[PDB]
Formats: structure tokens, C-alpha cells, sequence
């Protein structure tokens, strides 16, 4: 006698996308999203961090007071940007452990300088050189004081400067290395000099070395740069019989979030939390392949250039109606799961809202349950190097390589696990909907094996509606259905 | 009347607790346990490790033999505890690479010192100073020998000490830095001194520095400390024409589990494997947020202060009997899963032991399948710093920060995966029990859709017992049930 | 008979193997595979990397040109192997920061040397020593030039060498430390010498130290070794008034994949991508416990000595036919899942190929979806050390320990997760095959509860085949089966 068909199904799209799971090398899903940020605009955004463009100046030359760097006096920054075109244009110098001086100043974030009056009676102050023109005059580093003989004498200097405040003082000083003995004795009378800078807890003595170095900006002489931090209640003592390059005061040294970066990218007007030497990048994705060098709230650097996170179910092409065993339904556009029927009123279709929402709710914000937010990092270690150095650089490189391989592994496993779970939970909602419909129908229907029920009674549009609504009363139809099912 | 109802259910509690899974931001379960240790008693337990309280003494001052540290002569430790109140009270000194000498002695774990007879003929031994009082006498570091002129002469010292033993020897020696030339020549005759300590394979030469330093305990002079390790079959040679602070012998240097920690926590009578600067902590949990500085068998340091691991099923409160589709049963207190029935004898309930034990067995020891035990660590790297240093300290901080972010990621993912699996395995035990009952019943029952069966025959308490027992014989009742189901 | 029995089952084996999952401490499976490489052949394979056996020579003695290392002149390598028997046989020397010099040369991969003509007019070249015989003559390091007085004079040397090419130059030079003043003035006329080597960007000054060191190969004198790298467009300048040990030219310095390893394993004819100090190892497994020191494309080092990855389903001993609810089938040796039946023509067994392939396809290459290939590492950090050093060595050890604990955790979790997924997916294929058969049979069969169906009609060998085929037409038999099922 009289029967009807009720099929259960899920949607499908014509333009699917491939992802990887624990189970499958490649499986097509209806939708996915990229987790690796792989592009930049190429500009460093000037908000929200305070960006200071070094332009023609390294941080160290701005510290010492090279004349063409005079504009940087007493400046501050969150990120100091060093350019590849920068150059020195003052007295030729070197800094033992230059990388550490550059690092601790960059981290402090300020060039604020406070003058102090040392008692330099007995010597002449403010020596200058034609290698260090300020305007048209011979000059010198603005923060250093080149001392030399007065009236053919250089007495032994022995000078003190207490730290009577609440904060550490950073003192920058140096030692002059003459090219010849005639140069040495013309300036310091004595044939050999000595420079001792000490505190209660520390001391440094340096003896200059007389001899020719290769000509730089007209000079074979050199200055070596040193530094001393004086804690509150300690005392700076400077002791010299010649060749001392005196400080003119101290730098205020702070703690905080400041750092330094080498980059030639232009600075632009926008805001962006994450900065790389390539420019700023968005941080909406958890991973990035733009540059292992970062500043700010940044995605984690990984080796992969793409990781696709599934955001929808398996995509299965559409092969009497038929249900989910065979294929997906490209014609279902207003839900993820639903019903099709054929009965005496024709054929029709309707979406299931609840099962659709359950799948969307589980997929929404899935990655955040494991990586909630991006970590902010500020001053770190250097990661590129322009000179061969051996033991310490080997270690710096190994530390960073180790870190990147472990985060790359985490990223790969996370995406495969999460995608496996997306397939499993969207399959599971389909099955739950089918089973729920099966128990509603009791003895009034049989499973045809293709995702559909043969309903063994007349079942018009209202009857199909009551099943979708969950209000179908199997008792109303059981007598008719048993009669149809169990005849012979 | 002619039928009975049999429902399958699981327990529920009135006081559930919220956890995170791969699927859900927050889901209530019946029971959970804390995986981050976040408190301490505040005292360092004196068992099972040998604790040595430095009291007023740094390890380096106990090594050198500052008089107020004389009680530490020949001591040993598993963990040396350095107090912030410690102070020096002898000749003012510094140590180039101070951190490395503190580290290597801390790691060796002993101050065992062995006297040797160096041949100091030609000079006076045992110089002392009012800056270094031992009792009522001017004195000096007990393990060092301050040499100076005898009868207004200081010959070139040239002395040897072979290592004819089976163990490395550690020699601590020094160089005296006078304040003035009058001081220098009064002690050492020459206007300039020199100290060279060498082995077959290594050498160190130090030239003293004459000049004024700030007064510490009455003195502007200083000593610098140096060290030399001599291997079996090697030879120590000490060569000096002035300013040498000689060793009196060597320290035995061992390898093993000893270390050093900065802490102001009191030492108490108790036992604990894990020590932090805050006090000892339990190690029953896998992670801790008390301090990244630890010694012994310790939980792993993470940034989270709470991680909740589910130890029970989803909690669904109890809102005609009904089964697990609707809700959980708070009235079920002797098992996790069970049966309720309604029949001609009224209503009853009983727990299923086998499904209950299977869920408990899977949850028991769950975390230990991945992290079995806690790692024991001894001497590590420093992780707090009182001075600005630049490159090397940047690297130490970055190594530790990298480590903590990776373990913190591991802890978050592990708790999310494990909790998802606890929900899944406990849902699965409920489903398996329902299906097993479904198949026992054959054609004698229908599923009502709510976790219950309508049994289509008289089924008294003994009859319900036979289903729970697994001994129900469907054939005994089939005729009666088919007649009631199909009215045939 | 008027009925038949069709059971569904999976295979089992008599020799199972134990593995660990997220759920089970130990569960027996049909097959597993070892993921930790723990053995080696003990020989270093000479393909595909260029191996250079140091034999009696350290890399550094081969660089300087110790006469018994003359054979290594201008040599090159991918991996330089240093032997524990190596010895020095020339002038006794030391290298401040020896480890960095060894590291940067090992990394460069070449001893290619280019003689340059320095202007030493005014002094005598090519000093030699009976501690350094070449043949029967007193001699010296081949790449160094021992300068000394000519005609009782030693003028101040001031000598230049530009880099006018496109590649960096590495210069090795030294300073002679005499034992006595008579030696010093006999060689260099002056009572004290000094050596300054400088570029536009750097300077190094070393003052020699006169005094006795312990006798080595007849001499209490020593040479100290130093190095300088010169960039294109820079200039080397050597300035000395005595004690200079001059370079004879430069070493070409390259970048690439080269390194150095300490090992006493013999070199043999074979190929292997991965080298350890124990010998070469296979790299087909993802992890290894042979040695944390490796070179090339190697498995990752872990602490575990065994990790078993399941490659088959749960193994259940075979306890009239019965299906999968009870046990596995040891007698099914041609498939993983299958059918057993009893019907009017007898009893039989047949494998189901499609479900067997689905499980095998999912297990095949499962580990590669997460760790696709082996990482190639070349020059890294040192990981064993023969001298006590303190801070830097503490950090090298801690970096390596940290890495190994994180990877050992990654390995443990991966194996437990994957094994859980292998159990789950093979359980699932069995269930899917049972449900597929249930739905083919419609009203013609009942589930007996033990993994078998009672089919309520005559069902000969062809009929059973149509069920295994997916082509069974339930309508053909429905009248006969309903009559048999339903009767009072
Ligand atoms: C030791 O040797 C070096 C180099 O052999 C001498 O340095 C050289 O000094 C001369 C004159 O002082 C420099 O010449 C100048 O060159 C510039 C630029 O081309 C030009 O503007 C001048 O008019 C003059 O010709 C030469 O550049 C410089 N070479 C180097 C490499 O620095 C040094 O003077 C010698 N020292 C002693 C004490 O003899
Ligand atoms: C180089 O300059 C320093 C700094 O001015 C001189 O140091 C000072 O030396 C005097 C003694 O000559 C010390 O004074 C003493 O103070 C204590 C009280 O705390 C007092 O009882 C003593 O009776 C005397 O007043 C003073 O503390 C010290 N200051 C510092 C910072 O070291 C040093 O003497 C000069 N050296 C030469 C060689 O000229
Ligand atoms: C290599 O180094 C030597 C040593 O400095 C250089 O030789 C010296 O060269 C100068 C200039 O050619 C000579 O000066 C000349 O001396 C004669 C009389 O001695 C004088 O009449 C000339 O007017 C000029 O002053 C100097 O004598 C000579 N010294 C020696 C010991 O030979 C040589 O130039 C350097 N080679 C190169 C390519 O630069
Ligand atoms: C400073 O003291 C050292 C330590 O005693 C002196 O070194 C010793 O010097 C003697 C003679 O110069 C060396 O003697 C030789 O020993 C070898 C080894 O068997 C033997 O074959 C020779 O025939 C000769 O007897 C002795 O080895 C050496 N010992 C060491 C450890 O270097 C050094 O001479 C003293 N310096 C001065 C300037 O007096
Ligand atoms: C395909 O997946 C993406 C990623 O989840 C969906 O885009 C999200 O849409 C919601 C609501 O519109 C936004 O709140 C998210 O910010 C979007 N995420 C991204 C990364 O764009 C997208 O809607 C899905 N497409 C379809 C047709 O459902
Ligand atoms: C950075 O330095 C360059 C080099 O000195 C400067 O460029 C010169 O500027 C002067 C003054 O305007 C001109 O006379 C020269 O012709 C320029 N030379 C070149 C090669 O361009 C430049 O002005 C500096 N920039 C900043 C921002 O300070
Ligand atoms: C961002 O900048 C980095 C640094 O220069 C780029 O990396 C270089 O890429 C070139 C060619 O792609 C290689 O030859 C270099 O070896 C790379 N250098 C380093 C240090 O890796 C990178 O490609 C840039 N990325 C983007 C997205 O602009
Ligand atoms: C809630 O979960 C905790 C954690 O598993 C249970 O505590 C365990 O109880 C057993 C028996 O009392 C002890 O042997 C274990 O050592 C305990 N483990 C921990 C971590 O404390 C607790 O029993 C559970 N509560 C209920 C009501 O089931
Ligand atoms: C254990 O000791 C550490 C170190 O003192 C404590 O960490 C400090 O906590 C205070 C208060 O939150 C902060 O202001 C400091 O900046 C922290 N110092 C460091 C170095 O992190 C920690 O709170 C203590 N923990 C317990 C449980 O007592
Ligand atoms: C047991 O498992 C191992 C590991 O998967 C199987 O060995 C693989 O067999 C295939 C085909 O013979 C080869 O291509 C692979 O190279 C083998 N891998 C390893 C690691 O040996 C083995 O076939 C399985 N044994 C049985 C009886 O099923
Ligand atoms: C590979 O070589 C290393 C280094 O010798 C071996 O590790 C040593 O193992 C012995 C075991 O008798 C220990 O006593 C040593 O302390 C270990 N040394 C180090 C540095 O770890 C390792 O066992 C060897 N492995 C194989 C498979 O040959
Ligand atoms: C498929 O095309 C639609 C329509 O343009 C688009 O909205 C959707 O994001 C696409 N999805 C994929 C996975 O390409
Ligand atoms: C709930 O209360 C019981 C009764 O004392 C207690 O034993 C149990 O541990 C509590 N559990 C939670 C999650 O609060
Ligand atoms: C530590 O030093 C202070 C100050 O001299 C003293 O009063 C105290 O007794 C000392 N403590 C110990 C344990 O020696
Ligand atoms: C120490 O050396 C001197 C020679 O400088 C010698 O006379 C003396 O006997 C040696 N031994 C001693 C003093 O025990
Ligand atoms: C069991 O034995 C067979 C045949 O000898 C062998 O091929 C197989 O690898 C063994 N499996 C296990 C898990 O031992
Ligand atoms: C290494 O040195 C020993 C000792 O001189 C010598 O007998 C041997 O021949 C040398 N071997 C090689 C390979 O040079």
C-alpha cells in the first residue's frame, strides 16, 4: 500500500579545499583558513610603538655624540631602527664588546644625558680634531672630553663623583692610542700613559698602545671606548697620568620594553602591533614565516609557508532522492544538515538549524582553546651576524634553530589534530541526527541503507513537518504501518 | 500492566566543576584535579639533601677564607644557600669572571683543602692587614699567602708543584694592586710587578695596576683573584717578580649533584625532594608556578597558575522514570552507570559494576602514560641577575624564556587533549551498555528514544535482575512480546 | 535448514606485542614497529660526505703546520675527524679561545692557504727550533714566520697587506714569550717587545711575558696564537718592535656545510647520511638514542631506548562459529576483517578486502603526516667537554639538555596519541562493516548479540556471496523470512 521517503543529508560546495589530518594525507573539506602569515606591506607602522629612525646614525654613534648625529641628543624610543647606509664621521674608534654596549643601551630605551662638573684643573679640556668637524670647526664627540697638557705639564688626575641619587648612572669614557711617541709626548708629556676607572666594587686599568693603524678619515690614531655603571651610594673615581678621554656626565639607564632592529623598510603612518625587518605584519594568525626577527605581539615563527585549518566538513560531490551515505547535497544552501522527502505532494527539502549550530559552535574559536593569544616579546637575542666569531655565535644560532624546529613541530601536529577533530565532530552530528529520527519513527519505517527511511504510511507535508519538528506521534500511524510492513 | 520500562543512566553530582576540552571552552564534569603546584610552606626542608646555610658568607668568601667565614673550612653540601644579608669583611677584592668561579665551586660541592709546602725562600710570608681582622690580630684570607720583600729584596720566584695524584687540583691565587708607587716599592722593591701561573698546557700572566680606588674598609688598594686547575700528570709553575698572592695548597674538585641557590627562606626539619627559593614544594603534580629556579625532583615550571584535569564524566543534573538522553541521576551513589526500572513490583535501581570499573581504570594513572615521573635537575644556569651585562645575559634569559613558553604550550595542549578523551571514553561506556542491553532484548522490547526500553511482557524484579545479570533468555518471553507488539 | 548464520570478525595472531596508548598502560596489538634507532655498525661511512681522518693531528696543528701534519696542507672536508691519539710535536704553544678558532676553521671546511710577500727587510726570517724538527733540521710551523734580529738590530716593523679581492682573508699570527732576559735580548735586542695587528675596524695588542713555564719538548718558552679576519677593501697592518711571529699569507675562508667530530671509530667503505661518534647510523626511524652528537640527515635524539608504534589492531585470542564480540580469528590469515557462515551447503570463511584496505591505508605513512622528513644539521655546538670552565659551558649543557627533554616529551606523546588512533580506527572499520551488513538484511535477520546474524531463510553459497558483494536483494526473501521470524 501507501508509503513515503524521508532522507537525511549534509551540504556540499562546488569549490572545496584540501587539508591534512592524522588519518589522511589529503581530504577535501568545504572550507578552510590559512594559519601562517606570509606577507607584509613592507612598511614599519609608526603606531602604537614609539619608532625612532636612526637614518644616517648607529645607536652607538648617537650615544658618543658624532656631530652628524647631534639631532639624537636625549632621545627615547620603544624601537630604534638602524639603517644599512649609516656611517661614522668623527674620531676613529673601537669598542671592546661593542655588541653588549649596543644591547644594554637599546634595552634601556633612552639617551637622556645629565652633565656633571669634574674638577679638571691642571689640564686642558675639549681637544678637537679635523677628523671630527662640527660645522666648520675641529671638534669631538659631544659626550666625551679630550684632555691634554696645560703649560707643558700633565699632572696625575685623581677625581671623584658620588652617586647621591636613587638611580644607576652609566658613564662612557675612553683611552687615546697615539700613532707616534712625538704625538704621545706632545699631548701627555710622559712617554707612557694609564687610565684607571673604579668604584667600590669594580676597577678597570687600560694602558694605551703607541703605533700606526690604517688611515681612517685622515688619522692613524684611535680611541677605545669603555663603560662603568655606578650604583646609588657608590662613587666613581677616575685616576690617570695621561691619555684619558673623560666623560662629561652620565646617561640615565632605565629598564623597560625598548629594543633595536636592523631594517631598511620605510616608516609609515598606520598602527600594527608586530614589527619585522620586512615591515609590520598582522597578528590575526597564530604563525608566521616572514622573519624570525620580531618585535611586539607577534605570531610565532615557523618553517612552513602554509598551514590550512579545516573550518567545515568533508566535501562530497552530489551523485528518487538519496541521503548522506552516497553524497553531499549541493542544493542545500541554508544549512549544513537537513531533510529531503518524496510524498504524494511532491518533493521537498528543509534545513536542520540545531544540528547546524552545534557543528558551527564547536568549530568557532577552536584554535584559541590551545593558543589563546600572541605573546609580546621585546628585547631578545641577535639572529643575523656580519662577522665570523666562533663559540658564542655558534650557541646563539643553535638556540634559535632549536626553538624554530620545536615550534614548527607544534604547528604541524596541532593542525593535523584539530583537522581530524573537525572531520570527526561534523560526521558525528550527521549520525546523531539520523539516529534521533530513527528512534522517533519506532515501527513505522525501515532504514533503506542509503541515509533514507521508507515510511510505511501516507505522510503528507504536515506529517513530514512533524517529524522534522520532533512532534511526530508514532501511535497515530502504527496500525497502518504494521499492516503495510508485515503483509505476505 | 502487561509491559515494563527499563532505563539506562549515569550518575551526576550537585557540586560539579568546569574544565576545558578541544571541543568546549567550558564544560562541567563530576570531578577534577589540579595539575599546577602554586603554593609553598615557605621553609627549605633539611632532608633528603644536605643543605649548608651560608649565613653571613658568600661561597667565594668561604672559599678564600675571610675570617668571619672560618667555620666553613673543609665543608661540603648538596645545596649551598646564599643569603642576601651576606657581607665581605677582609681585604677588598674582585674576581674576573666571578660567576664562573662561584659556579664551578658550587657544582664541585666541597671546600676540602690540602696544604702544600711551596718553597718561598727569599721573601717574607703571611702579610696581614687591619682591614682583615681575625680575632684581635691583623690577618688575611686563610687560604692565601701574602708574600713581600725580605731584607729589602724581592728575588724572582720560580716554584713548581707536580700533580702526582688521581684527581684534579684547584688552585686559587691572586695579584695585589697597590694604590701608590711608594706602596709598590716598599713591598716589592721593583716599580712594577708581574705574575705568571702556568701548566704544561695553559698559562695566565697578570700585570698589576697601581692607582687610587675608593676606600673600602680603610683601603684604596685591591686584590684580583684567579684560578688554575691542574690535571694528573701536569705541573703547576708559579713565576713572579712582585705582587703575587700565593696559594697555600689546593682544593679537591669533584663531580656530582651539588649546586647553589639564593634564598632567604628558613631551613626546617622536614623532607622534600624539590627546593625553590620560596621554600620546598610538593612534587605530586606535574607542573608548578612557584619559581623557575629549582633544585631536585621538581614539577616543570609553567606560566599558568591553574590547570584542571577532568577525573569524571560530564555532569548533567537530574531534572515516570527516564534515562541518560535526558539527564544524569544524582540519586545513584554506588556506581557511575546503572539501571532503573518500573514494573508490576513498582520501581527500583541498581549500578553496573563492570562499566563503572572500565571507566575508572582508564582514568586512573592517565597523565603518567605521557609524563611518567618528574625529572631530577641539579646545577643549571642562573635565572635572576643583579647587574646589567649585555650579550651573555641576554642569551641566558632568552634560553629560559624559550623553554618556559614551550612547556607552558605543552601543558595547555595536554590538558585539553586528555579532558576531551575523558569525556569521550565515559560517553562511550554509557553507549556500549545501552547497546549491549538492546541486543539482549531481541524482539521483546522497543527503544523509547530517551535512554529507556519498553519491554512488551510482564517482567518482575527477578526478570529485571536477569537482564542486569546478563542471563535473560529472550525465547522464554518472545511469544508473549510479539503478541503485545504486533497484535498478531 | 531453513535458516543460516553469518558472523562478522577480525583477525588475531598467536604472537602479539605490547604498546601504550592514551587509555591503556599496555595493550596487545597484532603488529608494531620500533621508532628509536639504538644500534650502529661502529664504522664511519665514507659516502656521501667527504670525510678527512686527522689521524695523529688535531685540526689546529694541521692549520699551523706542525711538521708531522705537513700532509694536510691545503686539504678540505665535509667532516674532519679528530682522534684521541693525536699529539703535538713542534714549538709548545697555547691559543686563547682555542675552541672558537677550532670552530670557525672546522665550519669553513678548508685549509687552502695563499702565500703573500710581506716586507720584512730589516730582520731575519724563518727562525727554527730543535723542538720542531722537519727531517733532520731545526724548523718551525710551516705557516708561521719566526722573525728576529739582523746584524744585532731589530727595527720597528710597520708593514701592510691590502685585501684587494672579493673574499675574506683569515690570518693566523703569534707572540713569542721567552723564558729569560738573555733569550729576549739575544733575539729581539729590546728588553720587552710588543705586537699590534690592526685593520680599519679592529686592533689587537699583545705584550709578551718573560718567565719559565714547565718544560715541554725541551723548552720552557711558549708561543701564543691569535687571528684576524680582513674584509674586502680593508687592509692588514702589522706593527712590532719584537717577539712577532708573522703570518706567511692567509687561509681562504668559506661558508657551507662542513664540521668537525671527535671519534675513534674506523672509516669504512659504505654510505650513510647520518654520522655519530659511535659510527654511522640508519635514518629510517624518526628518533635515536645512539648519541646526542650527530652530523647530517639524522633522527632526533631522545632519552627513551625504545618506543613501539602499533601497526595493527588490538590482538584478541580466539576463544560452532562466533563473531567479533567474543574474540579474534587466528585462522583468518588472508585479510584483517571477514565473514564466517553456516548455511545449507556447509561452513566457510572469506576475507573482506575493502575494509582491510581502508584500515591499512590509514595506518600506512601515519607518522610521516606529522614528521615528514629528517632534518639535516651540520656544524652545531659542542656537547662534551674535557675541562672545567663555568658560565659558558653551564649554558651550552643546559641548552642541549632542554632540547632533549622537549623532544623526548614530543616522542612520548606522539606515540601514545597515534597508538590510540590506530586502535580506534581499526575498531571503527569492524563496526562499520557490521552495520553495513545489518542494513542490507532489512527484516530478514536478527542480531544474535555475539557479532553474528541469524538469517531467517535458506541462504546457499551464492546467496551468502551476494551479501559479501553488496548485491543482496532483501525483497526476494522477505516473505519467507517474515513467516519464519513471526509465529506463536
Ligand atoms: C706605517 O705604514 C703605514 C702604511 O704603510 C703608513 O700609513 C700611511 O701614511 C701615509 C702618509 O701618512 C698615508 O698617505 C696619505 O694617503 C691619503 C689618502 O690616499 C692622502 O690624502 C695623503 O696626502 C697621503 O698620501 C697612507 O694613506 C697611510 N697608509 C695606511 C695604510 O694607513 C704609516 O704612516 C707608517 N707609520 C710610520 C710611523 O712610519
Ligand atoms: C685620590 O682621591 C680620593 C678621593 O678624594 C682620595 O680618597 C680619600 O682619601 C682620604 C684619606 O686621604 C679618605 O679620608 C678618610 O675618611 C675617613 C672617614 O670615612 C676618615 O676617618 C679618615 O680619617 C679620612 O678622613 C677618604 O675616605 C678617601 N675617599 C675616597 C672616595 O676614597 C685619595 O686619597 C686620593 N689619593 C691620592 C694618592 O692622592
Ligand atoms: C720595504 O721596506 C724597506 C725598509 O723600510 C724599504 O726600504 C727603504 O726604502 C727607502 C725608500 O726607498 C730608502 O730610503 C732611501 O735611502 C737612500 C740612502 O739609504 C736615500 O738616498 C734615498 O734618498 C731614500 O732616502 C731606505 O734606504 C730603504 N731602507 C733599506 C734598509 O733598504 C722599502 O722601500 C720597502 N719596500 C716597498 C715596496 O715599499
Ligand atoms: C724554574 O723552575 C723550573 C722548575 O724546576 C726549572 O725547570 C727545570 O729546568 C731543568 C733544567 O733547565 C730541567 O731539567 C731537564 O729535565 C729533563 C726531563 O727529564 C731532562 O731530560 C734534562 O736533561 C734536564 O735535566 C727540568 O725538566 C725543568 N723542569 C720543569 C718542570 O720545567 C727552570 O729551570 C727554572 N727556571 C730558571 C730560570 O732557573
Ligand atoms: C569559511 O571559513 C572562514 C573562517 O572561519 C569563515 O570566515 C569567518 O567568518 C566569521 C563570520 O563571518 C568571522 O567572524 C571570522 O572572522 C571569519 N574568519 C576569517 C578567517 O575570515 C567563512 O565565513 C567561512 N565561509 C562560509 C561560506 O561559511
Ligand atoms: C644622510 O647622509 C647623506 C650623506 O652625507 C646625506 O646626503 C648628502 O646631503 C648633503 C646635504 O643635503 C648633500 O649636499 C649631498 O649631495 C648628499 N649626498 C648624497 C650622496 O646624497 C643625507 O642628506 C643624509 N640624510 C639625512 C636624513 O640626514
Ligand atoms: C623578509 O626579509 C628576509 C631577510 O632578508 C628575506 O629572507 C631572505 O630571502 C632571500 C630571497 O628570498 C634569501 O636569498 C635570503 O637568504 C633570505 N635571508 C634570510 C636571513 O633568511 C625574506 O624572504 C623576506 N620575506 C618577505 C615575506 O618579504
Ligand atoms: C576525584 O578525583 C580525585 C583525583 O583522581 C580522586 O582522588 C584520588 O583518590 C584515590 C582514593 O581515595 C587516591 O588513591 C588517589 O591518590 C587520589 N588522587 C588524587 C590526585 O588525589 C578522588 O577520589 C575523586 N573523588 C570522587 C568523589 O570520586
Ligand atoms: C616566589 O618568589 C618569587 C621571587 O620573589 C615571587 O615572584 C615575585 O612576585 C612578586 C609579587 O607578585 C613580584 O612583584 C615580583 O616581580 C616577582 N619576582 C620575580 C623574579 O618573578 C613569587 O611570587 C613567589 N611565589 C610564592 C608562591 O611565594
Ligand atoms: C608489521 O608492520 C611492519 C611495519 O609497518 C610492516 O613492515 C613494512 O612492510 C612493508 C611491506 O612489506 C614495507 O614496505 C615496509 O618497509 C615495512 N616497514 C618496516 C618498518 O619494516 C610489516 O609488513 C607488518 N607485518 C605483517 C605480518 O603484517
Ligand atoms: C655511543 O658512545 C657513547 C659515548 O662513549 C656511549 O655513551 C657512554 O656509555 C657508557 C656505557 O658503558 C657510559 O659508561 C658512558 O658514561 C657514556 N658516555 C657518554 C659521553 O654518554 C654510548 O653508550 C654509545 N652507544 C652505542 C649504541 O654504541
Ligand atoms: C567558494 O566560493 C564561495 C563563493 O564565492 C566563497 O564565498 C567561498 O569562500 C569559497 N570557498 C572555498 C573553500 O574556496
Ligand atoms: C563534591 O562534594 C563531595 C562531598 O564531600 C566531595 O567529596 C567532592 O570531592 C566534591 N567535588 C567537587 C568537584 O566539588
Ligand atoms: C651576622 O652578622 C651580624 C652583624 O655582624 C651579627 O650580628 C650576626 O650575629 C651574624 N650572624 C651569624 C649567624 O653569624
Ligand atoms: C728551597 O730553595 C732554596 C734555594 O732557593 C734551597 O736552598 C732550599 O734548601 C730549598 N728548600 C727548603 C728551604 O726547604
Ligand atoms: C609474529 O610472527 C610473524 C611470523 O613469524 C612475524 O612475521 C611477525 O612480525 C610477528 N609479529 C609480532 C608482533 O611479533
Ligand atoms: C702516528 O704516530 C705514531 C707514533 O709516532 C706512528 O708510529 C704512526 O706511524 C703514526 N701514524 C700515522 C697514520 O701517521
Amino acid at each position: 500500500n501507501s508509503t513515503a521517503t524521508l532522507c537525511l543529508g549534509h551540504h556540499a560546495v562546488p569549490n572545496g579545499t584540501l587539508v591534512k589530518t592524522i588519518t589522511n594525507d589529503q581530504i577535501e573539506v568545504t572550507n578552510a583558513t590559512e594559519l601562517v602569515q606570509s606577507s607584509s606591506t613592507g612598511r614599519i607602522c609608526d603606531s602604537p610603538h614609539r619608532i625612532l629612525d636612526g637614518k644616517n646614525c648607529t645607536l652607538v654613534d648617537a650615544l658618543l655624540g658624532d656631530p652628524h648625529c647631534d639631532g639624537f641628543q636625549n632621545e627615547k624610543w620603544d624601537l630604534f631602527v638602524e639603517r644599512s647606509k649609516a656611517f661614522s664621521n668623527c674620531y676613529p674608534y673601537d669598542v671592546p664588546d661593542y655588541a653588549s654596549l649596543r644591547s644594554l643601551v637599546a634595552s634601556s630605551g633612552t639617551l637622556e644625558f645629565i652633565n656633571e662638573s669634574f674638577n679638571w684643573t691642571g689640564v686642558t679640556q675639549s681637544g678637537g680634531s679635523y677628523a671630527c668637524k662640527r660645522g666648520s670647526d675641529n671638534s669631538f664627540f659631544s659626550r666625551l672630553n679630550w684632555l691634554y697638557e696645560s703649560e707643558s705639564k700633565y699632572p696625575v688626575l685623581n677625581v671623584t663623583m658620588p652617586n647621591n641619587g636613587n638611580f644607576d648612572k652609566l658613564y662612557i669614557w675612553g683611552v687615546h692610542h697615539p700613532s707616534t711617541d712625538k704625538e704621545q709626548t706632545n699631548l701627555y708629556v710622559r712617554a707612557s700613559g694609564r687610565v684607571t676607572v673604579s668604584t667600590k666594587r669594580s676597577q678597570q686599568t687600560i694602558i694605551p698602545n703607541i703605533g700606526s693603524r690604517p688611515w681612517v678619515r685622515g688619522l692613524s690614531s684611535r680611541i677605545s671606548i669603555y663603560w662603568t655603571i655606578v650604583k646609588p651610594g657608590d662613587i666613581l673615581l677616575i685616576n690617570s697620568n695621561g691619555n684619558l678621554i673623560a666623560p662629561r656626565g652620565y646617561f640615565k639607564i632605565r629598564t623597560g620594553k625598548s629594543s633595536i632592529m636592523r631594517s631598511d623598510a620605510p616608516i609609515g603612518t598606520c598602527s600594527s602591533e608586530c614589527i619585522t625587518p620586512n615591515g609590520s605584519i598582522p597578528n590575526d594568525k597564530p604563525f608566521q614565516n616572514v622573519n624570525k626577527i620580531t618585535y611586539g605581539a607577534c605570531p610565532k615563527y615557523v618553517k612552513q609557508n602554509t598551514l590550512k585549518l579545516a573550518t567545515g566538513m568533508r566535501n562530497v560531490p552530489e551523485k528518487a532522492i538519496a541521503g548522506f551515505i552516497e553524497n553531499g547535497w549541493e542544493g542545500m544552501v541554508d544549512g549544513w544538515y537537513g531533510f529531503r522527502h518524496q510524498n504524494s505532494e511532491g518533493t521537498g527539502q528543509a534545513a536542520d538549524l540545531k544540528s547546524t549550530q552545534a557543528a558551527i559552535d564547536q568549530i568557532n574559536g577552536k584554535l584559541n582553546r590551545v593558543i589563546e593569544k600572541t605573546n609580546e616579546k621585546f628585547h631578545q637575542i641577535e639572529k643575523e651576524f656580519s662577522e665570523v666569531e666562533g663559540r658564542i655565535q655558534d650557541l646563539e644560532k643553535y638556540v634559535e634553530d632549536t626553538k624554530i624546529d620545536l615550534w614548527s613541530y607544534n604547528a604541524e601536529l596541532l593542525v593535523a589534530l584539530e583537522n581530524q577533530h573537525t572531520i570527526d565532530l561534523t560526521d558525528s552530528e550527521m549520525n546523531k541526527l539520523f539516529e534521533k529520527t530513527r528512534r522517533q519513527l519506532r515501527e513505522n519505517a525501515e532504514d533503506m541503507g542509503n541515509g533514507c527511511f521508507k515510511i510505511y504510511h501516507k505522510c503528507d507535508n504536515a506529517c513530514i513537518g512533524s517529524i522534522r519538528n520532533g512532534t511526530y506521534d508514532h501511535d497515530v500511524y502504527r496500525d497502518e504501518a504494521l499492516n503495510n510492513r508485515f503483509q505476505i
